[PDB]
């Protein structure tokens, strides 16, 4: 028996208030962050174009097998070759035809598959980042010619391209070329294919718009909830928690929602179907299955409600000892020295996060001093690749400071601990830093300037 979650809130903007999404997310905050995810319909005649020629288009695809609390890690099809096997998939496993089987059928009998270990099920799909081939469902510029109604949705906002690099995002003017938060995934379903839960990298939020067929079920997690969830995964599943070498090499699984639902843990459920789009709030753990074949593109993005807990994620993983994707403070120092470009209520958040990194790092260079850090030389930490300035105890990707020591060259540690880098006496170490306090206090001055006016 499966008794399905209550339904997440839908919302039905009209045009004066779709045309800004980072306004409109705003606005829904206070309902949404208290479920998770939600839906957005846009308005009626907002219908991007859809062009692909489905002979062209390859992809090589990822399988899996679909057993419940069992753990996943985080041949060539075309387009045609893929849907001609999901289709004929999914109307053997039913004997039915495709669009008679009822969506409550698939989401019962998805969460009975799972949890008996006498079906051994397979599927496959899709999942990269945009190339050559596959390339994003929305319109892109390339010197094709595009026709009107394409140049009518270049530009958008809700075009997925174009939404991390406006004036509202702070992901926007990062340098540092991340591939897996800039750029949007594209994601080719079938029938069970399915994400296991999950939170999106340094608690970012997520936007997924489903191109076309058939719907994608989801479940969520208000970002409240997190640690409450990870507690029930931690009991019931505890391989899943055992530390991994890699960023790469992350452990995910099924669980019915049911089981956290027993365990107080809140959980919202929605079908998104072609044309709509599902967002998730920081932290807001989610997960879900496809109901046949279908095509989904989504992008990860930060907005200025979000830089504070970008700052206690980080937080976070040093405590677990997890890999940073980026650094942090190098965004907001980065930012900082752009003031003069950067939206208004931008530069005031930053402005306001700034400080508490400026005196937290002053108390952290206070403490290693009288631990007989001595010797100190400025290092331009953002010319390092990355795997090169990691802390050797918890992984954190350093640049406002570190320690080096000679006895060990080409290590590094944060400032937290000095104590594990090696055995030579702390006057043999010495303090590399991107800036003295006194060229942070300036930069900080730039952002009010900018906020004030
Ligand atoms: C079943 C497929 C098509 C599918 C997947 C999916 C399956 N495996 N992966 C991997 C790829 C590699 N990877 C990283 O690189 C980390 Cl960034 C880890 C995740 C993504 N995710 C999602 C979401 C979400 N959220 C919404 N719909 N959706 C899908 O339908
Ligand atoms: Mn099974
Ligand atoms: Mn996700
Ligand atoms: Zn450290």
């Amino acid at each position: 028996m499966f008794l399905p979650p209550p339904e997440c809130p839908v919302f039905e903007p009209s045009w004066e208030e779709f045309a800004d999404p980072f306004a409109f997310i705003h606005k829904i905050r206070p309902i949404a962050e208290q479920t998770g995810i939600c839906k957005v319909r846009p308005p009626p005649d907002w219908q991007p174009p859809f062009a692909c020629d489905v002979d062209k288009l390859h992809f090589t695809p990822r399988i899996q097998r679909l057993n419940e609390l069992e753990a996943q890690t985080r041949r060539d099809y075309t387009l045609r070759t893929f849907g001609e096997m999901a289709d004929a998939f999914k109307s053997d496993y039913f004997n039915m035809p495709v669009h008679m089987v009822p969506t409550e059928l698939v989401e019962k009998e998805f969460w009975r598959l799972v949890s008996t270990i006498e079906e051994d099920v397979t599927v496959e799909y899709g999942a990269d980042i945009a190339s050559k081939e596959f390339g994003s469902g929305f319109p892109v510029r390339d010197g094709i010619k595009l026709s009107p109604e394409e140049e009518e949705y270049l530009d958008s906002g809700w075009n997925l391209n174009n939404m991390p690099v406006m004036e509202q995002s702070v992901l926007a003017h990062i340098t540092a070329d991340i591939c897996g938060m800039k750029l949007p995934w594209l994601y080719v379903g079938m029938c069970f294919s399915s994400f296991c839960w999950h939170i999106e990298d340094h608690w970012s939020y997520s936007i997924n718009y489903l191109h076309w067929g058939e719907p994608k079920t989801w479940y969520g997690v208000p970002g409240y909830a997190a640690e409450q969830l990870e507690n029930v995964m931690k009991k019931l599943a505890p391989e899943l928690f055992v530390s991994q070498p890699d960023l790469l090499h992350q452990l995910v699984t099924i669980m019915n929602p049911n089981t956290l639902m027993t365990h107080e843990v809140p959980v919202y459920r929605t079908n998104q179907c072609a044309g709509e789009f599902v967002i998730t709030f920081p932290r807001a753990y989610h997960s879900g299955f496809n109901q046949g074949f279908n095509f989904a593109e989504a992008v990860n993005f930060c907005t200025v409600d979000w830089l504070p807990l970008g700052r206690q994620c980080v937080e976070h993983y040093r405590l677990l000892h997890r890999y940073c994707v980026f650094s942090h403070d190098e965004m907001i120092c980065k930012m900082a020295s752009k003031a003069d470009v950067l939206d208004v209520v931008v530069a005031s958040t930053v402005q306001k996060d700034m400080a508490i990194m400026i005196e937290d790092e002053k108390a952290l260079r206070e403490t290693v001093r009288k631990l007989g850090v001595i010797d100190s030389e400025r290092m331009d930490f953002e010319l390092l690749p990355d795997d090169e300035r990691q802390c050797v105890k918890c992984k954190t990707t350093c640049f406002m400071s570190a320690i080096s020591c000679s006895c060990k060259p080409g290590l590094l540690v944060c400032l937290h601990h000095v104590k594990e880098l090696c055995s030579c006496p702390p006057y043999k170490y010495k303090l590399r830093y991107r800036y003295t306090l006194d060229d942070l206090y300036p930069m900080m001055n730039a952002l009010k300037l900018r906020a004030e006016s």
